[PDB]
């Protein structure tokens, strides 16, 4: 009837502190800071690298990063040259569907152990020039952020611009949003004050020839704020009537996240005690406008599936994509804000946006206490949304 | 305990014809010929629309095509806004890894029904700008097809130039390659004469405003080619000793490819009949300098897994990269030639790195006869290979 | 010491090539040495004759360092022959003779080339030196930016001239006949050989592929005159006047004068064409461009105490067809004496090149005696004009 | 009629910027117009009895039309005035003194603006008209094509003075001395005042930013004394002598100068600083640049029939300081007499501008009766060369 897999279990989750655009990290290719992140994942797991037997990396924007960025990032961490490696691309859920990937071949027993995450360096993405003749009277190169990564293809508008639209049908006002996003820069600040990203985040030193080391050893972002300045802000997406701005809106960033995956008989066989249990996952979607509500959808399939209800989560991650994404998640949902992005999100720890969906599932696995259920999810442009339950252990 | 499985079929298998570099479909962007194939598959397969529940797609050069690919070739085939799409990055090995890891979720059980394939637009890859402040003395436009396509990282030279070093190691001299050359041209005229890709390949009608329709329906790349010019062209991927030329090399290519797959339990469901079963896959990867012996090994797992001999496979499709790359195959797998690469391949079809993968596991599915054992293998930059073991139903 | 007198000993130039056409393989300086060395040749002088060497070239971006010195060197004149590239927009050839003429006349050189060139097929576009704004980068057309939009109005050249259209009433079924009596006129003139002493041949040589003489001007066959009245007003999309058939192409090409102080001329015993009479520059409103040769020519007669009716032949470069519209409006001159062998609209209009052109043409058709006047408008405001007398 | 006598009413500069520094947000036309505008408010005439201008600009590239047209009308000018721009490459900005001066000789205008504007910073990049080739291309960077590459030898200027370092001898370390020797006597100059009636402020004005105030060269300061000797040989790794130290640097800047008749002089009560006595310009090999400057001033020397001993102070320009010292070796001059206030190896070489700030500052740094004699090589193997007498 219903086949029998192998449990998967998240033994390690390790990333980078988060860069701002052309910030701390930007002299950092994607592939570097992955390597960085995946190392990073291995020491953590307490396991020998020759055990990683297969890699699935997040990277959303991979125009000029060189040939087979996550084999770059892999052999970049010191794994050996006989590791297969895959880059996967579902826009801002990359990060978590490359777990879910991966998940699925552990389940099968195509692999006992592999290595999962995401990572971006948006600082350094390029422009691009169409091949053929120059036309007469100039061209403006595209900007590959702006075109690959947030423009919806089929409303020919900005991911700013499809929040906006469900701003308006589901009545979520200025006032929300800007309350919602102080809190974020408020929490993400208490977290980190707190030393909530001990096991998690790892240092990364900035070497320059001639000038002196950078220890960047903190998300950048979250400091990148004023309160009094947010309600006096511009709506950026919208100048009728709009709601999103640069302080509710999630930023532009680089950074990347890593998991050791296992199956539970490798743990064993290892000696290793896994972190948490990776019970199920879904992707939803819907129209592509409509990308802020899919993660609604994409979190109701995994609780159906396990036959769990919203009151059994503990802590949900759900990926600030804007201000605007959680409060409709909020809404629909009916769970409490209370258990919501506690240790902060997107919008002011900035979405790398290739990584976030490896970070959020990453930050459940640490902040999780035993035996408590966890829910991430992260949407995506086109009108998709990917999710994932986990038990702590 | 192994896990217990569900069995994978393929259901169809269709693609558009291969096109030449700035030829007869360098104006359709690789979504959209992704979408034709997608749309061909489904219509071949004799399903509704609504019954695929997931798609993924190989596509190596993403840079310029907007924001997810796949998503844009799906929703562009008519299939539901509900549809969850995935871009698959193996380079070369993209089209095969995306039917590998859709098998992979259909094995699991997580969707009974779902298309996977390969695309790609060489014509259309743009070039690209740097990020940042002009550096005095000049600014690099740099050719993405050449960086992220065709530029080993590590070793900082183009694939042709690995071949070569295949070519050194193996003793597989000019002659020889340009010997295989001429034979898949051969086999590919042959085949396309005999109306060997009738159920395979479907017609695509090129239209633009105030021309008339071109109606491309067979593949372009194999009337390009002259056996006398063959033995007298330059290497050009080495001056000392070389072996490599445009002739015995594959060529740069626009084309897509896509596959229905259901479980043996969703095929009943349905009423299809199914083409072939999913048996085994692998990946392999060795030293990035040595990417053409990579299939060596993925085969060898495959078959190693299955528990089956060299000698049980009716068909192989060993990816036709270069010339050299088959030679070298045949020679460590010691297999009969007359059983490799029947009806042509890449050298004389072209190669739209993205689809290829895809593309010869679909010719397996139509070429071989009831029962046999067919076996794709293909590599991929970065050093890797995957492989795949079907058996016609 | 007292002014010399300048005359003009030769006169030669390239074929005419339309916009990425016949010409376009080779850059404005390799035009130059073409045109130079021809004129050399026609003067029948020894190269070494040639002091100094001034030439318009108006678009320079990528052409390399010093163009005019390019243009010299590559015409085989000697090492020791000093030069300079001049830029007055559309008046550039002309000024370049002007400003040779007053070097001449100063007794501070005794031979001089002075002429213009441009390879508007080669002019490249330009990315901005800085940091990449986010959203995207430009890269901007220098034909379009440093040839044809005014600075101060932020419009390109053709809608300086729908601005004069309006003005002075100038409608588009006039500026079309006028565009067709310039093809009409072009055509005739090439059928009837008037260019045989002017223009010289040019060869373009590609490796693998067989040689290709371009031997008379591209642009004039290509005209439909039945197309002409349904054309799109290009420039100015509602009740607009200025169309692709009435304005002038953009070209290539480059023209080159041997000119000698009249001593000089004796000392070589070379039997001079005609002599420079007077020459004058005007500058009005930046948008009132179409009508500044109007004072320029107005200056060279008055400076010379001659009247309109003593011209025998008018060289008004058509910028656009309303620009000699306008002019012949404002003069009130016989148009059957303006422009008679074509010009600009059909021939095409290398802009740098254009003013020594038109010079160069009267010098080849005038009469005797004559006094032919040549006048060119310039981006900014500007015009140029000279008078010469055929000897 | 007899050739007229030209003076030199007023001589005002911009500070000279570095590179992507203090003036780097202002376009050349702009400091054109600062320049312009200072000259004539010197000069305290009607800025209505400038009747034509002439502006030396090397690099016009994306500055948009008519450049000089550009500085001439936003210094005010009347919209009657007739503007051409000057390319010489760095000599540029003397040989639009030279043209405006047999102009004025001619008695074609009595009074004229003449000098030179450049901003490397804002300098763009280039890409070629037409199809991309496939595996890329460089965008070439116009300062390195237009500017600094010898056509001829495909070699940079700075290559063609270590030919030159090479034939005469003239070692890293006495190219070293003599940079140190500019830096050492552009700051004295400073500190002294002596640039107070040349060099007029600019202020930058940024919105949301407060005003910076620009009153002096940027560059003499940008040194250390101690780091000279340890530098890399930027041109030639092997056996090489010239440095980022001992060469010109890249700048931002602009002179002008008011030129006149000694009749409209007169006629406006105007008392000139000094006469234009004669200038010429020499061309030598391409590669010989560093050496033309001997022979252009030798032309001056000879045609007036003064000795070195006659002149007070020489300019010769700081291409490289081995410029310099192969022009004191040649000529036989006395160290003491040349460069006295620093030059462009420490205040900068704005290409375009720097051959009108030598001239002007001779008009102001001579005494009563002192000849002055400036001179300055250009890229392509020319020199310009001016003698000046202080009245
Ligand atoms: C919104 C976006 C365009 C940035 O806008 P921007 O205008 O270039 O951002 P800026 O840094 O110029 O900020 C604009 C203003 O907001 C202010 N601001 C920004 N963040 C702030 C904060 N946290 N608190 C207070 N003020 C803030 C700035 O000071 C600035 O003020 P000013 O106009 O007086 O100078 C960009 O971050 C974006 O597109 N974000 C969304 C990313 C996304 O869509 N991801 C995928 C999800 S589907
Ligand atoms: C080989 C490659 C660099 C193109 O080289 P190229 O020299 O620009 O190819 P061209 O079209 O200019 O062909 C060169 C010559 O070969 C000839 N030629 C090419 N294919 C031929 C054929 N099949 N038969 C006869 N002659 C042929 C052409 O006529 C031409 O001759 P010419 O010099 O008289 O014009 C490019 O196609 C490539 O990189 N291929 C490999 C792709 C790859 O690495 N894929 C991934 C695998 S890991
Ligand atoms: C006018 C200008 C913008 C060209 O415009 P364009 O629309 O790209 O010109 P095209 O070659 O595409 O011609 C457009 C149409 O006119 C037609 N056409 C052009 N010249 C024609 C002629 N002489 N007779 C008949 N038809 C003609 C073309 O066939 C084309 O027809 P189509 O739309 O059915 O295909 C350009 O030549 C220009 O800027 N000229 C002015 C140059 C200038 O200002 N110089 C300095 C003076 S101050
Ligand atoms: C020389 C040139 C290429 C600049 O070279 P650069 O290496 O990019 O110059 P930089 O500013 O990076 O200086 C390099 C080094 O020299 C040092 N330096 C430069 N000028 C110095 C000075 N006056 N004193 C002490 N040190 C100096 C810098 O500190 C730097 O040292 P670092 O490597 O420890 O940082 C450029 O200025 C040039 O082309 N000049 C010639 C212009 C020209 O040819 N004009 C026309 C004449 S025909
Ligand atoms: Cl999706
Ligand atoms: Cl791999
Ligand atoms: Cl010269
Ligand atoms: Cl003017
Ligand atoms: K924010
Ligand atoms: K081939
Ligand atoms: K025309
Ligand atoms: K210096």
């Amino acid at each position: 009837s219903k086949p029998t897999l192998k449990e998967v279990v998240i033994v390690s989750a390790t990333r980078t502190p988060i860069g701002s655009f052309l910030g701390s990290l930007s002299l950092l290719p994607a592939t570097k800071l992955g390597s960085i992140a995946i190392q990073g994942a291995i020491e953590k797991a307490g396991i020998p690298k020759e055990e990683v037997k297969e890699a699935y990396m997040g990277n959303v924007l991979q125009g000029g990063e060189g040939q087979a960025p996550t084999r770059q990032a892999v052999l970049g961490a010191g794994l050996p040259i006989s590791t297969p490696c895959t880059t996967i691309n579902k826009v801002c859920a990359s990060g978590m569907k490359a777990i879910m990937m991966a998940s699925q071949s552990l389940m099968c027993g195509h692999q006992d152990v592999m290595v999962a995450g995401g990572m971006e360096s948006m600082s350094n993405v390029p422009y691009v020039m169409n091949r053929g003749s120059t036309p007469y009277g100039g061209v403006k190169l595209e900007d590959l952020i702006v075109k690959d990564g947030l423009t919806d293809v089929y409303n020919k508008i900005h991911m700013g611009s499809c929040a906006e639209n469900t701003a308006k049908k589901l009545n979520i006002a200025r006032n929300e949003q800007d309350a919602y996003a102080i809190n974020s820069y408020t929490r993400s600040k208490a977290a980190w004050e707190a030393g909530k990203f001990g096991n998690e985040v790892i240092p990364v030193t900035v070497t320059v020839k001639g000038q002196p080391d950078v220890v960047v050893k903190e998300d950048e972002e979250y400091k990148r704020v004023d309160f009094s300045k947010v309600p006096k802000l511009k709506t950026v997406f919208q100048k009728e009537n709009g709601t999103v701005t640069a302080a509710n809106a999630s930023t532009l960033n680089d950074g990347a996240a890593a998991l050791v995956l296992m199956t539970a008989d490798a743990a064993k066989r290892l000696n290793v005690t896994p972190l948490a249990r990776i019970v199920a996952f879904a992707d939803a979607a819907v129209e592509p406008i409509d990308f802020p509500i899919a993660p609604v959808y994409a979190a109701s399939m995994v609780l159906k599936d396990v036959g769990l209800k919203k009151e059994d989560i503990a802590m949900w991650e759900v990926n600030e994509a804007f201000s605007l994404v959680v409060l409709a998640n909020i809404k629909m949902l009916e769970i409490d804000p209370q258990k919501v992005n506690i240790n902060g999100g997107a919008v002011s720890l900035g979405h790398p946006i290739g990584m976030s969906g490896a970070r959020i599932v990453g930050h459940l696995t640490h902040a999780l206490k035993q035996g408590e259920y966890g829910l991430a999810s992260i949407c995506n442009g086109g009108g998709g949304a990917s999710a994932m339950l986990i038990q702590k252990l």
